[PDB]
């Protein structure tokens, strides 16, 4: 990638150590740039939710797929749950979000705990398939925790049929006391709930769909055990994309797994990682992988940097691997070390065909975890590492292996008190990437890579601007 | 050592300034790599406990020797105590740990204070050489501090003969209320205590033993006074390895001491330090030393960096000295600046034949110190510097020398509330080194040095990953 | 009642202002005295749970009725709920407590919130009427809040048939990991759960039962509206005792209500209040009431003392009214101002045929409220006053009446961290009353009244003893 004159630092650079120099721009507005990825994963935004059990669930899968990004299901997961999640996601409206359906016999405690499963802020009490009420934080508060939800003073909702343009439902919700509105099927059954900002987003983002027009989804497999059988069963389960993940993506087991999956000829794009070296990417590409995950160590839950000293600063690894893959025709997914939208913008600028968010999305409403509360009542969630799920594998043998195994690290990802949903994190990331495109003057991601110029900055250079 | 292309920093690098780039790996698991050292010290793990009076004791000596690492006894120690410690260590079971033996006439206060001498969490009340009870933090609490230990409501213990495989004692302790189990001699006398995790570790680690199959131990001498007589008496005392330590290992006194010890022809491997220069290592090797300690200043208790400005970043000194020693056939021990297992992994990667832990192990159960408690009740221990014990030497003369002498610095090394024993610190270090081997793809430490590739990282590069 | 010589204070005395002087005693132990009441309410202990919606529920009703005390259902309650509660209570085992029955399809959050409904500390997961598991605070913690209770790692329980003596189940639970044991019906269906301390209490307390051997229960009616119809419907609903409660029990409306209920000839004992004057008790007795509630103002939730200045110190009012009622043959229930068992003992000593606890029992596991948690995580519950439910009665009229109406006062009754159940509060109260009987030397409550001698004490007199 192009660098400023005289910029040959004697160290690998991270995201905080680099910056983008704006160039001559012809892109008028942020909406004039398209974020469609070229990697073949079919994501209209360069965002992938990581294959972490704390960040990858059915709700996040459907939400991000509707917003145009693919979601990788966590590895080492019972294929029954995988099939259930895939069937759930593929049966979702391309525009309307699936609400928190509440049976009239549910308790107040269950309703209150479920209200935070989604970012809508309200839950639908539905009887016999017909929506009969709405609950929120207001009517639920004060009443007894174990009273039935049929006696929670159900509020009135704005009902509209499925197929009305986002304009009409938007103006319908201009003065609505409750932001959400129930999209009902023509027969009268509830089909979903659409929000004011959801109506806004329905036009900006184009949902990522497969050849059959269903929300794309992905799943991950390890290398321990029969990789071929697991990958084949995953492909038959309906997963659009297969991701083979391990702590070290340059070992012979990784190459054998990629070779087996490629020989299976499943037709789905191939994703392997992680390698932070050009030779590792070359080996993975020659092994039969179309997409290469890059980054071992920058992950916010990754510990190997402190325990082993291995790793690489994310930006330099991403740019070198992207150069290698583009030399061999392959494509690159940056993984780990993403905490600000500048990280996404720089990862795409370095040459990566896509970026993968990880534990940042764990601090969202839709992450498959428990929304706990701290002492100061600030919302947050616990993010865990994959640990043995990303590692190559009687009571004695189990405990002996577990003694030397890296512990499951835990972190507290705080929720935004106002913009807590993953919708708003995606909005921030996409706005940052669009602004980067406008500053560079690129109409698309390949043009972003081609026309970006990057400079090096010191520690004090990062202090410039408002945090 | 191999470095990334374009990495020629204009400054000496420390451990935080370098990282290991993973390469093509054929090592399947962490257990597939052996950590046996080539230096001739006969340690099966690359860990040496420093010659500090706050970190080197009989308990740490026997524990680390059983786990495969050598321990250097502190210098300026009465040879009577040295002989007692060496005889104690050489008379230890290669598998079973020596417990806290409690006579029935001991007080409750003594039992409670002794319970934290070892990591077992329980102490054995033994009468006439026969184990009769077990005490822990539960039964001891609440009872009067000065009641006899024969009335502390002794609990029941799992008794097994010496020679049962760790499998059998492991399954015997699966549902045991007390984790420890008493290994008894065939005549019925108590021979030791083995723990559940001790049973686990008995197979993973191979104890470091001499030609007679006894736990290896080492001792240290200074340069002031007759070095030859002290070294000869130490060799006759039973010490396997001799370490000659001083603040400045490049002075003429150091060379004279090494020359005298080499002329003694004691047969034990020779260890001298510290020098952070290639010429210093060359002089030490030519003086008759097989192993060279490197690092003056990076020590967590070392003050000379702030008082004098002398020293060197540990990683660059280690790699340069290792290159010099391997040119002359000598071998290198990194000393100081070890706080994370990444430090050990990088020290071995730089070319050092071994690493020496130091004050990190002072915050353990087995360190020869007093387990004090802070206000927040978090366990911790006080680590002190060697000071004049590592420096070259009437009331007037004594006080005059002491006025200019560096004060004995003190630090508070906190105990891990759960994994406080040195067994678990060794587990963490060994797991980190094994993971580094797998990431590099090395089957042994020489292969680790040969096949490692190191890059340079900025300050923000160290922030990547979970702390 | 007898007083010490020279004790003629010029002020009405409260419980803190009086004390009992022990006399010549022939009662050997506390178990040698019986606490059976003479008032005809058929309570074997002198404890009545108040007609407060925050303290009177089905769980408290059944528990206190099994322990020998009657419970007055709150007034202004839908007779459908009254009938449901009465049928639930009358269908309870005289020895075994009804546990927290958990269907296998309940969520983890519901199970955790339900676990604190009873004092057993464990909940029974029952399938098809057959107990299949037990949950507690241990197995529930850590697992996902919305996982099904069929996957909460159900524990094993001690199963015994219904009819085994408390001795056998007591010894069965001597070493049981879970204190509770499931009493199962002969056909195998679950009939209840009995605890270790429940087995202990099954012999000490004799359950209060009606002529048909069913747990006695009581209900309350106001004076506004048709008192006769409400009282008759309550009697047909199965309530054993009728309590007519109002803020001022000396008004003409109170007398008319008592006259109507007496003319109804329902056969149940008559309870009216509150009057703190001898003339008020005389009027209530002549109106057709057998039992008179005494005390307006001492109630821990009562506010009229601060707002209006009306009221009376509880002890003097109780003793004067008891003297008047015993002159006319009526009987007295002390109400309000009970916070320590000394209050109960003094109320019975003053001459009251019974005492009524009130908001003290609101801070229990079985109180019909929500067990909330404070910042320091100390358990507690919110106690509310009856307000308009104890007061004599369009939007304009409603708001106009509510403007001048006393607000529903709220108090925080803290739970005992260990002895939080109402079983243990009853144990404390009964132990205090039994000890008072032994100190006086009385074999029964009438003997307590006859043989008690009371003295007056100053403010500093109350400081004597351990708080
Ligand atoms: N009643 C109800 N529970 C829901 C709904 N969505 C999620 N849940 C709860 O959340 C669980 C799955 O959590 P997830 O994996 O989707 O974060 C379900 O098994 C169920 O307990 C909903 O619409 N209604
Ligand atoms: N070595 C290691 N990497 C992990 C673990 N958990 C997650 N990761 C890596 O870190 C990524 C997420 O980090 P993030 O992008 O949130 O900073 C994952 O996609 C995965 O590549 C773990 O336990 N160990
Ligand atoms: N009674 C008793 N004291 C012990 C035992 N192990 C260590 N100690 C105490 O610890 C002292 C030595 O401490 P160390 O140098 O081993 O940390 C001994 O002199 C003795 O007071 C043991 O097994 N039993
Ligand atoms: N100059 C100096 N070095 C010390 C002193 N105490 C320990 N050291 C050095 O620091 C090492 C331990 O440091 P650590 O490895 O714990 O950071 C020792 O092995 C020794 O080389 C002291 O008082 N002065
Ligand atoms: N599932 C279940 N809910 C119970 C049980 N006992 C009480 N509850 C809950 O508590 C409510 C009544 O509370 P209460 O008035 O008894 O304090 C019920 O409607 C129900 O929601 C029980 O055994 N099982
Ligand atoms: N005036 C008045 N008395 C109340 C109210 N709530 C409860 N009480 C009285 O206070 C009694 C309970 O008080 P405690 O016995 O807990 O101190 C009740 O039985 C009733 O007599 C209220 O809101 N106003």
């Amino acid at each position: 990638v192009r660098f400023l004159d005289g910029h040959t630092p004697a160290y690998d650079l991270t995201y905080n150590d680099v910056f983008v120099v704006p160039g001559r721009s012809d892109v008028a507005s942020r909406f004039d740039v398209d974020l469609s990825t070229v990697d073949g994963s079919g994501t209209t935004i360069p965002v992938v939710v990581a294959n972490m059990t704390a960040v990858a669930g059915r709700r996040m899968a459907e939400t991000v797929a509707r917003r145009g990004g693919i979601v990788v299901l966590p590895q080492d997961l019972p294929i029954t749950a995988v099939s259930e999640t895939v069937d759930f996601v593929k049966s979702r409206d391309l525009v309307v979000d699936t609400p928190v359906t509440l049976s009239p016999e549910d308790s107040v405690s269950d309703a209150n705990a479920l209200l935070h499963k989604r970012a809508h802020g309200a839950a639908v009490v539905v009887f016999e398939g017909r929506p009969i009420g709405l609950v929120t934080e207001a009517n639920c508060a004060g009443v007894d925790r174990f009273a039935r939800v049929r006696d929670i003073a159900l509020s009135d909702f704005v009902t509209a049929p499925v197929g009305t343009d986002p304009r009409e439902v938007f103006d319908l919700l201009e003065h609505a006391p409750i932001d959400v509105a129930v999209m009902t099927a023509p027969d009268g059954t509830l089909a979903g709930v659409l929000t004011r900002t959801g109506a806004i987003r329905a036009g900006i983002y184009t949902p990522a769909v497969d050849a059959k027009g269903r929300l794309r989804i992905a799943a991950a497999v390890g290398i321990n055990g029969d990789v071929g059988a697991k990958a084949q069963a995953l492909a038959e389960a309906g997963a659009d994309l297969l991701v083979i993940d391990t702590a070290h993506g340059h070992q012979a087991k990784m190459l054998d797994a990629i070779k087996a999956v490629a020989s299976l000829d499943l037709g789905l794009p191939l994703v392997a990682g992680n390698v932070v070296s050009a030779e590792g990417t070359r080996d993975l590409i020659e092994a039969g992988a179309s997409i290469v995950k890059v980054g071992v160590g920058p992950g916010a839950m990754c510990t190997t940097r402190m325990m082993t000293g291995v790793g690489r600063p994310q930006f330099s690894a991403v740019v070198e691997c992207a150069a290698a893959a583009r030399q061999l025709g392959g494509h690159v997914w940056a993984d780990g070390g993403v905490r600000h939208p500048r990280d996404v913008a720089l990862a795409l600028a370095a040459g990566a065909s896509n970026v993968m968010i990880g534990s940042w999305f764990a601090g969202t409403y839709e992450s498959p975890g428990d929304l706990l509360f701290d002492r100061d009542d600030r919302p947050y969630k616990e993010s865990y590492g994959m640990a043995s799920k990303r590692a190559v594998a009687s009571s004695f043998d189990r405990a002996r292996k577990g003694l030397f195994e890296e512990g499951i690290s835990t972190s507290r990802m705080s929720l935004d008190p106002a913009r807590g949903g993953v919708e708003d994190l995606l909005d921030h990331i996409t706005s940052g990437v669009r602004s980067t495109c406008t500053y560079v003057g690129a109409a698309n991601l390949p043009e972003l890579h081609e026309k970006v110029v990057l400079g090096v900055q010191s520690a004090a250079g990062f202090a410039e601007g408002h945090p």
